RNA sequence: CGUGACUCU
RNA sequence: CGUGACUCU
């Protein structure tokens, strides 16, 4: 089964109370995210049974209320996710996770990210 | 499971002694097969764990045993799958399926092909 | 199987 | 999930 990337990074940095503290990632936190998520692969769980696959390239530093990217001018990720999928993020506070050619600028939240597990 | 596309083709043909007859197949038998394997996706067993996929998009009309390509000169399929696989074809008088872009002949013996399975 | 790509962000 | 691509032929 694929595990939310939510929970991967609870068990990373220690959290049990995720949902407790509405507080977000110290840099310390994010660095240590940073290299376990790096690298991985994860598929999109806001567009039915289009589960895309995504390779992890990066955590943003901005929390995805910030992280902007050039909408066609330049929008915030969690308006585009509440304005095209009319999804009020739960966790806007946590940062997004950069995907697919450093030059290209796509973002994803945590919360639509499920890490893929491979099948050799 | 993936299955056999030489059992693809004996169940589409209506033949059970597959083996008793090594005669060639009939242009009825050619074109009646070549409707029903073009189109699928199949995957490549003479590779070890590299079970890479092709889309079929064409029957040989000529058999392995004779059909060619531009080898870097020009080979013959059974050849090169004695010469780089090390693998005399149980069926070099059956044709290939040519897969992936017309332009640019690739073609796999029956043998090494099986029928890969969708999962909606 | 692994990788990279699109329907993205 | 679907598609198309490479390690092909």
């Amino acid at each position: 089964m694929a595990q939310p990337v939510i929970e991967f990074m609870c068990e990373v940095l220690d959290i049990r109370n995720i949902d407790e503290q509405p507080k977000p990632l110290t840099d310390s936190q994010r660095v240590r995210f940073t290299k376990e998520i790096k690298g991985l692969k994860v598929e999109v769980t806001h567009c039915g049974q289009m589960k895309r696959k995504y390779r992890v390239c990066n955590v943003t530093r901005r929390p995805a209320s910030h992280q902007t990217f050039p909408l066609q001018v330049e929008c915030t990720v969690a308006q585009y996710f509440k304005q095209k999928y009319n999804l009020q993020l739960k966790y806007p506070h946590l940062p997004c996770l950069q995907v697919g050619q450093e030059q290209k600028h796509t973002y994803l939240p945590l919360e639509v990210c499920n890490i893929v597990a491979g099948q050799r």
